[PDB]
């Protein structure tokens, strides 16, 4: 059986091909002590063990923006991953690996390398996430926007093939929105500063925000009211409350000037990629528009988008926009599925294919 | 029964001998994929196939201006005809095909060649198109002016007999109007570059394109009010208004200045034809000029046909222009009509013929 | 009832005898097609079937100056004259048929031999025309100037006796006036080639020309004014005037000059015909000169005949030219009062007299 | 010293009488600009320089068959001789003008007004092409059989005697011949149509074209090998290779069927023109056969001449085919010749005689 | 003296005629600041003024691929060009303006109105970028390509006679080439996204971009050593290198599907506007090939076209590419010749033309 690893800038999702959920998901986050140890204690924590010590540690992500800057320490998750999540041995196992459309060239070269010398698995392959994304919803047709932690990027795919050309990147995702929330949570005297608490941030960030379908008339009824206030209780028990903060921080994605970002929205976004494609496929791709990944997963995106792009696109296209209950595993899922099919099996990149043709085989 | 394929530039008509109506008709074009595919998907596309996935195919015409000019795509649309559309096996039939007059003597050799090794047809006919057109019609005397997508040609007959050395063909027909179409849609800022758009411009003409019966009067009606006016929706939901243009277009069958050839207009081709042929019949060729192909369907086309030539025959002559409503079909008509003849029995080329007399017995 | 056959150069005229008119009359020509048939159609055409398709036909007359010159064809004539016609069994009706003066004497052999071998006639017999268009005036003293379309012969008789040593011949008839009208017309810019424009400046003879009493104050009129301009419509609408080539034409009867030949024109032949009898019979003949055939169907033919005569001839004689109006049929009508005497049906050449003495029992 | 000007159909030939060539040999062509100038160019474009820019320009022949059919391009043809290619006053020289045949009265009219009222010529004659052919080959006995580009004509002539019964005129020349060969380049794949091309396709036929000796064997001999193959670079460096073309296109010469004309052949209509002379006349012109004119320059036309008037002719005359080198010019050549005879001086006609006697003095 | 302005998409350049260089030339750019101003500043800023705040600034070209977009922006920068660049007041010299062929007829009635409303210009004319060039070049015959910042055209001129159906138009241009290479840069980890940093792009296409002669040779050559790289300092100090991506960013323009466009190359396009003329022309056209633009200052694009236009012509032709060193300058100099000709000078559209005509006179 296949090994599905889903590595993102956020989270580390792995498995078996066949199976319907990752096995293994955990933050990609290597933590270390800042502090001196006085009682006669590993030197790093990864994932979840990090997580929970993470008030004397600093926790670094090895992934920024889709990009590894850390070989090291992406060793120490995917070493974490494997051994101590799945465990399983890897030389045992071809492994499915996932990346962001528009990456350095370098950067899957070094994902083959440390897959071949470091691990010595049999084979190995590189996917495209938005591609995944498009598998795990039966479909082969339609636009993937997929947001995660660092990217958020379209690919539209017709009958199967992809228009490259149309493809659009943005490096305004998950990671920005709670960079966001922490700026904006300093208008109500809270103060988040070291790397635990943005993790605590990222916390409040996923069970209390969410897209407001009308900006402005959801500033004007939070500003005269309070019944869009919540509570929120911090680990130390003290209590914040937080009202406009709760729609201000998701509506960066469609409007990222509030990030001081010049780049238009996920909207806009979705909207320009289907224009760079051909006027006989854009019929398709407005009814086939799918979300997926973390940053997806706002209550009240999917009626905001099919908003925005409606008011984009002519008045007679149908938008449709996919929001799976599940679109937050959408990229390991449909991975699961590529590596099952049988007609799969030949796109392998083999242990003695990379011999024989070097790291430049993977590309 | 025998099969009539009907292949000018254009369109592909198939069928049994006998019937009244073509069994297939769709384009004559191949499309190939001019991206990458992803998705783990034919390797070509013929007719409604490659119309349908327009928007990720290069189209290519096999035929240009009545000539085959790839042979390979020529035999992938026989094919396609033969074993998708009439779902018939070659070899059991005898099969009439259609030429336009004045073609290259290789483009018939060949059309034998394939037909009597590639299909291995028992027997086989080449007929001339305008002929077919004047058996549709019911008549022994006349000249036919046919025009397609490729080829515009005018063949008098009287009596049965044809007029060979008053055969005109002009270069002039289907493709150079929707090429032509394209250039001064540009003048409203509507630009249609790729061969999947050209297909939706003259998409446009067939819909919106008609003859004026006067045009200077027709440009000063629309310069004055916007009464013909028309709008038309893409595939894509926008919607474009078009003018004079609707005029402007079919007019370069009448003044093909427009398109800088120096050649005559249709009006004038088929009077030069007429005036070319003895001066007892001339006659009854006014009485009996029939139109004939896809190219002579704008409306208005017959009126201004009659205008024009009354203009340049004498006044006492009595000018008659018989434009069917089903003369998109004439071609086949007649050569359904042909084929079912006891009389044309014994005009097959047999596969015995062939083999002992080599491909110059087709000429 | 016995038939009779008035077979000249240009027409045939063929009835019963007894009647008053022929019952078929018809342009002896032949017919065929010059080009190929491409409808799926008779090989030659005969009669006023060649001549109402003789736009694509090339149209040939068996008989050149009185001579037949092609037998096939003269046959095609005459079986199309009494099977498709007269509507007759020709084995059932003894035929008179006609001849020229000084004619080959194989040609009459030929004939004979034709009536008893081909058509199995029981009788017949060969009349000379210029004797026949006497019983059709009621005389047996005159000299009859017959002129048709190839041959123009004066037979002078008195009192029922021939003088053949006074017979005059002249190959200058109907057929060189057309020839000398086509080449007249090019002055004018009117360019008349093939057979069937031939049979159009033939019409064209018939209904405008005219003989002119005084040649040069003719001419001098039609160059001072056009008040003898007539127009002439062609089949094919255009329209053509001619002036001086009405009178022209003509003119070449009486001034054999204008065709480059040497002979006298009709007027002097007949008068050197009426020199060459006896001094004592001249007087009878000069007030019995009849004119037959239907090259004497110009109008003013008969009062110039006689100004030209009274000029030849002795102050004191009575120059009276006999042209009834029914002249054109002169030689038929007198055939059919011949063979309808009683004293004349001793003078038929029976089948048993034709085996017994062979084909010379005709002379 | 007088001016001969030879105007046919093709050319136009000029020069001073007493010289053995023409000064100044262009095509008779006005070439007018069929695009616009966008460049801040003469109105019209005559003779070689029409020719030189014929890219951009539509090519008109102002005479056709012989017959000027545009008077306005006439005269710009002859305005263009007179003074830039003579660069002579023509007001100080008689002109020695040439015509065919049978040609329109008013076309020989037309050219002496505009001599004598737009040019002011002091003296003026028009000449018989034919006529003057055998002024050149110093003959006065013979028929001469003169070929251009619009007109063949036979004229016969006996000891200076000129048997105008016996000329004919075919409208078969070298135009038909240039036309026909386009239609037959059709059958390669070469498609000639505009005024442009058909120089290029005049060209091909005076650098590759041939009267084969018998037809039936050289059709027999290019359909075995590929010996007869000439190729031919087009103006724009694509190479066409003919085969049998080339002796197809002089062979309509022999055969007008080919061309759909009834006519007969050069060599029938001059053995036709011999018949129509006087017996004692035959024997000869039958040893003083002479051609003329461009149309006469393939090579092998004077053996095939030969070898089909002996076939006509008794097999006791001596057919002899007079074919000088120089027969191109031989009309101009006879002109010069006939211009500066002192006993021509009193043929002119002076400007004095067309004032007293109007333009009917020409004829 | 006479303004001339030459505002392609992506600069503007202007002058007075009569001069041999533009006086102002500066990018055709409108800024507007994206912050919040705290000191206690222009509202917009064009041209260089712009290029030098961009930090600051969103910057907006108001022409796009040739066609104005925004017209209010278009006027900011006419009058940056009259009042600050110039220095003139534009009531008093005629305006000679440039536009690309196939334009939008709405495109050059909006720029006459405001030349005749907003800034009072006595005179106004405006011609075609491509013809001006060929006026630079000192020739009347030659086809043009010019390729700016948005638009690349080729017109063919003969003798100066605009051959316009043989005008050809692509959308594909220096913009497209600078956003190629924005996305190719990915594949190094250089990120470039906002409207400033698409500027620094293309100052890095400008300096260190150029033509490969074989693109497949010069590939191999930059995966095997590093004699191909080039560094280059942003702004901030940065500094890049880049490979292949030299050259891979112009082979755009030889072959659009790196873009995933399905036209044809800048060198097909110029071999099928020759092969859309006539083929008498076709020789001068391929001798007298003229680049102009700022697209076409690549190095080695002269060589590289020569190549790919010599292996589509026939082996026989002249290719000859000609490729002035001032080429990014040839439409102003070439408008600077013309509107100092003296026979322009009634070309001009006067003010009372305009009021009496309305804008219907610019076309
Ligand atoms: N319920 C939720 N609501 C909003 N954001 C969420 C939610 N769950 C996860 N996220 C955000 O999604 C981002 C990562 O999503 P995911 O696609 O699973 O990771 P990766 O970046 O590895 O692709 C994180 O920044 C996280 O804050
Ligand atoms: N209703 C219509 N009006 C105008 N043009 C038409 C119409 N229908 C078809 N055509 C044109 O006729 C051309 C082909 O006609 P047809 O004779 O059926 O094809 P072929 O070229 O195979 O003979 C095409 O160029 C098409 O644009
Ligand atoms: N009305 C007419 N006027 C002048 N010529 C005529 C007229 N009718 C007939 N002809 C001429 O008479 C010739 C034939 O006359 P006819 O004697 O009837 O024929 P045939 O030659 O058979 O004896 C034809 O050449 C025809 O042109
Ligand atoms: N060498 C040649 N071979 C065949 N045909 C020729 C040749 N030279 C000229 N011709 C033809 O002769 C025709 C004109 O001949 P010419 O008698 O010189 O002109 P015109 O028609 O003015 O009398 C043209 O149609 C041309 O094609
Ligand atoms: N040296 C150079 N090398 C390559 N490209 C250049 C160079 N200089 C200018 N360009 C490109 O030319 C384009 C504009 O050229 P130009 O014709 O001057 O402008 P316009 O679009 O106004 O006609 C710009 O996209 C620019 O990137
Ligand atoms: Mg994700
Ligand atoms: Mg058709
Ligand atoms: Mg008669
Ligand atoms: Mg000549
Ligand atoms: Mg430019």
């Amino acid at each position: 059986a296949a090994l599905v690893v889903d590595n993102g800038s956020g989270m580390c999702k792995a498995g078996f091909a066949g199976d319907d959920a990752p096995r293994a998901v955990f933050p990609s986050i290597v933590g270390r002590p800042r502090h001196q140890g006085v009682m006669v204690q590993k030197d790093s924590y990864v994932g979840d063990e990090a997580q929970s010590k993470r008030g004397i540690l600093t926790l670094k992500y090895p992934i920024e923006h889709g990009i590894v800057t850390n070989w090291d320490d992406m060793e120490k998750i995917w070493h974490h991953t494997f051994y101590n999540e799945l465990r399983v041995a890897p030389e045992e196992h071809p492994v499915l690996l996932t990346e962001a459309p528009l990456n350095p060239k370098a950067n899957r070269e070094k994902m083959t390398q440390i897959m071949f010398e470091t691990f010595n698995t049999p084979a190995m392959y590189v996917a495209i996430q938005a591609v995944l994304s498009l598998y795990a919803s039966g479909r082969t047709t339609g636009i993937v926007m997929d947001s995660g932690d660092g990217v958020t990027h379209t690919v539209p795919i017709y009958e199967g093939y992809a228009l490259p050309h149309a493809i659009l990147r943005l490096d305004l995702a998950g990671w920005d929105l709670t960079d966001y929330l922490m700026k904006i949570l300093t208008e109500r005297g809270y103060s988040f500063t070291t790397t635990a608490e943005r993790e605590i941030v990222r916390d409040i960030k996923e069970k209390l925000c969410y897209v407001a379908l009308d900006f402005e008339q959801e500033m004007a009824t939070a500003a005269s009211s309070s019944s869009l206030e919540k509570s929120y209780e911090l680990p130390d028990g003290q209590v914040i409350t937080i009202g406009n903060e709760r729609f201000r921080c998701p509506e960066a994605l469609f409007q990222p000037s509030f990030l001081g970002m010049e780049s238009a929205g996920i909207h806009e976004t979705t909207f320009n990629s289907i224009m760079k494609c051909d006027v006989d496929i854009r019929k398709d791709l407005y009814a086939n528009t799918v979300l997926s990944g973390g940053t997806t997963m706002y209550p009240g995106i999917a009626d905001r988008m099919q908003k925005e792009i409606t008011a984009l696109a002519p008045s007679t296209m149908k938008i449709k926009i996919i929001a799976p209950p599940e679109r937050k595993y959408s990229v390991w899922i449909g991975g699961s599925i590529l590596a099952s099919l049988s007609t799969f099996q030949q796109m392998w990149i083999s242990k003695q294919e990379y011999d024989e043709s070097g790291p430049s085989i993977v590309h």
